[PDB]
């Protein structure tokens, strides 16, 4: 039983923290992409001044 | 008359006593049978993983 309790707090349910990591990978790849769009405003900036 | 219950006391049925290690016996192996279906759910966790 305590081997029980031990694992509640100790073990992850690896599962669900699969799960995270899957999300937030893929949080993180969306966000790189927004930093590509996001760094593209600028140079049609330069197109106005060129 | 002591001889009887010296026995009764000392002297196991053998019959019964056979029967029970029988059913301990087969007990165990289900056991095992149980341990060796308890350990393979992780591997399906790996398969979530991988």
């Amino acid at each position: 039983n305590l081997t029980a309790a031990e694992s509640r707090i100790r073990d992850v349910d690896m599962a669900k923290e699969m799960s995270e990591f899957t999300k937030n990978n893929i949080l993180s790849q969306a966000s790189q992409a927004m930093l590509a769009q996001a760094n593209q405003q600028p140079q049609n900036v330069l197109q106005l001044l060129r």
